[PDB]
């Protein structure tokens, strides 16, 4: 009997976990990017990989970069916002922005309130996390979601 849960909401929108993505509440729903080509060599992804497998499930939805794919298992949606064309795009804030709007108003038709992503985005500082958390928030007015953000 040892288990330490990492319920550590309330303080706005997003809150930041120092821990693995994997470790997340089973009520919290995951997200992430990903390339609309689905080419996962690289990122969170590649843990996806070996958890879901679901490369496939998301390739013959067939979304392109500003869509979301979705994977439904039980308990909790996997949110894979396509972000990028290839694997090596990278992140523009209106893509990202635009799945963040496909996975807030998909989250009303489920009732999901409970969302947990890491670092999303990509490995480039070129995307200002300061512009992305607003973002975010600006996406999420109106909802009643929360968002876990673990930090990797």
């Amino acid at each position: 009997e040892a288990s330490s849960l990492n319920e550590d909401p309330e303080g706005s929108r997003i809150t930041y976990v120092k821990g693995d993505l994997f470790a997340c509440p089973k009520t919290d729903s995951l997200a992430h990017c990903i390339s609309e080509d689905c080419r996962m060599g690289a990122g969170i992804a590649v843990l996806f990989k070996k958890k879901f497998g679901g490369v496939q499930e998301l390739l013959n939805q067939q979304k392109k970069s500003g869509e979301v794919a979705v994977l439904k298992r039980d308990g909790r949606y996997i949110y894979y916002l396509i972000t990028k064309k290839r694997a090596s795009h990278k992140p523009t804030y209106e893509n990202l922005q635009k799945s963040l709007e496909a996975m807030k108003s998909h989250c009303l038709k489920n009732g999901v309130t409970d969302l947990s992503m890491p670092r999303i985005g990509c490995g480039l500082d070129r995307l200002q996390w300061e512009n992305v958390s607003a973002m975010i928030e600006e996406v999420f007015e109106a909802t009643d979601i929360k968002i876990t953000v673990y930090t990797l």
